């Protein structure tokens, strides 16, 4: 925490205790909590289709269209019923879904399609107005979103309800105008903090498309938590940061396994919530920092009463 | 119906549920040059002296693209300068409009004289007329003036008015546009002053039609024009998503006098919140269960409370 | 001079294409569209339009005369005024005489094809969407809205406003066939005034295209009244080069035809 | 049927109506760079050392998009002229194509291996490289090369490589866009070298799916692939429009053998006429 995280952290906690800070949940924080992965059904809507299951050296056109051609082929019945079996699961709230509800959130944004953060917001007792769908933006019942992007299973185990295949991911600024819209909307009023991609991902590639088509100043660049096994590269460092990301590496805070990703998520988020007490001003020209944030407003007024100020240093 | 919209917007405006979208046609009940009286200015240095022929729009449109092009945007910016420095008073529209308790107000207009009327009562409203605006806001009411407004300069570059600025919207400004969609597709969403041609109004019943059958509410059009509307184009409108309160087909006027029909139907609302209209007896047997049906939860209230529930 | 010539420069080289409107198939009789505009009014209002309509035609009328009035019944009234016969204009064989490669138009009749087989030059009429792939030359007529060549009912022709946003999506194969011929061609335009459907968003489309990159179109002015030195001045930056017939001969308020043959025994006088 | 499929190819070949949309794979075979050669090189130069194993989606699909903008653009345009400032020979596929009588060559490439061979024959084609050349043509017959020549300079910027010109090619060719989907609605269209899940064919697809029922001629694919084609992947892309024609269904071959499987089935389209 040299110069970048004291200041990224310096910005984030200047969020939480605004209202003004929106979490946008990946994959990779619920396959913490071994929810099933999008590999485990690319594999085997493949040996269902071409017989016998694939060898590897995976390529990525094989990977986004055959979930597509196991529904073109073999029908929709077929295709959804799959999805009752690799998915219909249930799985416990891993301690990085506590720490971001610690962090007190405006909304929630995900890409997830299980209600894990779903059930880790009754558990704690946050209420949050569901969208899943379009038919949820005009009857939400507070101000306060949890915006799941990519569907949700609430209305059955159906593949009308999750965005999967790969007509899906080009019928999405159509079949979905609202929820996309409300999204952008999000980013362009509170501060995005991303947790759980990889900075190739398709969501984050598609919304980093979006922002370049922006004013040069007009959004605030938000936030990236990697927590990838090898160190970032200062070329990958410097691209994604001169296009709308400031990436907080986690592999650059703590030393763990390259199998044990729990540490690194829990690296990064328990340095948040413990830098809310402040323990910023230790140089003295930083103790002089704090008090004229706190007094300089009052110098409109002509006297304080000494009672008063104990609600100003809080 | 008249009645049930009556309630909707009413009952929407307890919730803190109800935006208006404020047109140029209650900017000038407290009279404020109209943008017809620019292009005959505008007319007039290109050409000699305007003879109208009751202005087709492909002169409607251009003239201030033309003048633009051919004498420079030093022009451009002091005409404004001269037609909109002029500090007008409030309508009797804009207390009402905001006695009507908004959550925001969406304008079209490049005027100052609702954010003035907001400043004038406890209650703070974050202009948004810039692109800039959007992120370094306050406090999530919005006074959201999608135009661009002369806050800022006299330029023309600040406001659209060219035809180079209409095809131009969506690339110049969209973060003002994706927040104006997102405050429809959540609030009630009443219209205030527009004429059911409008490129305002006919470019978002493009966007309402992209839309699902029932994912949206559907906006109200409170319509003041001398002629009543006619049933068809109240079946066009209707199958559009508006829902269309006519002012000509509640009171009658003369084909000159404006604020009578825009009040008709805002002290019909106002007063449908304040309420005056309850009589048969068995309408106060449900005005009062409305309010005391939710502290049925509670087993003692405080009488002190009971004030603040009957408001 | 230069416009004059480079417009015959191209007739013996028969890269010459021109695009045909709708001030010329007032010249050979054939209805104008807002005397069904007119009608519209009255069938669906009950009464005429006594004021002056405004935001009807092409707006609001044609539409809601389809859905409410009846889908069937908006081609009952079609039929009844587009099942005539108009004889050929001698502008229909003043512009066939510059041997056209193709000829895009925004007319439905038959009055330019009427006009073809009886000169002798062989043209295929690509109206519809079946008629893009399926051709018979590489020697094709270009009808960008239709023709009742189908059938007389309503599907066919394009005079609605669910149809003039939906152009793009539902004929998507002529629409970008008509900005091909525009792209290898050079386009002699006719029988528009500057600001109707069609010269505006074409030039929406010229915006897209790049600085030198294609041939600048031809836009004949024939309204009686003369060229400013402003709008003339304004439509040189859109993308248009103007001959004006009415800076060539001292016409009428109401002699078309004195007009509209004008340039066009300027170009036939100028061919060799 | 192999015989059917033949019997359309052929007559759009007499008729003049035939168009062969041209690969890359037709280029593999005269040694001229592959572009996964030059993804390595521009890893390789950035990240210090090659990656191991398979790149990743990021690092294929956008390794010489981030080796543009870190980098800069002439040591962009350096490497990309060192790979292609050679001189190379024509294939036999460059042999059987051109005598099938074309009437308009769209390929993909960025070199003059399909361009020079027409040179060498008496069938002129009109290079359309860049924006310009669809006005600046002197020809009915059009070669349209939808991605670019090196014909002004060796710059980067006259060929579509990196990621945002797979994306801004819709704004700085919109005629070419536009000129291309003309000829596949017109003329009758034949792929020849590629694969079934390359990028440039299945943006074709999404045009089919906009198109009307009936209002295209349903084009072919020559399959030049060593395994053969799966039955349920044939049907797929046939009913998303693509008759599959398989080299390796017809002749069996070798996992290297790829020119025999380029030729055979080009030898059932010039012994059949």
């Amino acid at each position: 925490l040299d110069n970048n995280v004291v200041e990224c952290i310096k910005e984030i906690t200047e969020s939480s205790r605004n209202g003004k800070l929106v979490f946008f949940v990946g994959a990779g924080v619920s396959t913490l909590s071994d929810y099933p992965q999008w590999w485990r059904l690319v594999d085997k809507y493949h040996e269902e289709l071409y017989g016998s299951p694939k060898k590897g050296n995976y390529s990525s056109d094989e990977y986004l269209r055959i979930p597509q051609i196991f529904y073109n082929v073999k029908g929709e019945m077929a295709f959804d019923g799959i999805l009752k079996d690799f998915f219909q699961v249930d799985k416990p709230t891993n301690p990085i879904h506590d720490k971001i509800l610690a962090m007190n959130p405006a909304h929630v944004i995900t890409t997830n399609y299980d209600n894990l953060i779903d059930t880790a917001c009754w558990k704690r007792g946050k209420y949050f107005s569901v969208i899943s769908a379009e038919e949820d933006v005009a009857n939400a019942t507070s101000s306060r979103y949890l915006l799941k992007v990519a569907g949700d299973f609430r209305k059955g185990f159906k593949g009308e309800n999750v965005v999967l295949k790969e007509d899906d991911y080009l019928n999405y600024d159509q079949n979905y105008p609202l929820i996309s819209n409300l999204m952008k909307t999000i980013i362009a009023t509170h501060t995005i903090v991303f947790i759980g991609y990889g900075l190739g991902d398709y969501n984050i590639n598609m919304l980093l498309n979006w922002v370049r088509k922006l004013q040069k100043d007009s959004f605030h660049k938000p936030f990236f938590i990697r927590t990838d096994p090898s160190p970032i590269e200062n070329e990958t460092l410097i691209y994604y940061e001169n296009k709308g990301l400031r990436i907080i590496d986690a592999a650059s805070l703590i030393d763990s396994n390259e199998y044990d990703y729990l540490e690194r998520y829990s690296a990064v988020m328990d340095l948040l919530i413990e830098s809310q007490e402040n323990k910023f001003i230790t140089k003295d020209d930083e103790v002089i920092d704090y008090i004229y944030g706190k007094i300089s407003p009052l110098f409109a007024l002509q006297y304080i009463r000494k009672i008063d100020l104990k609600h100003v240093f809080e």
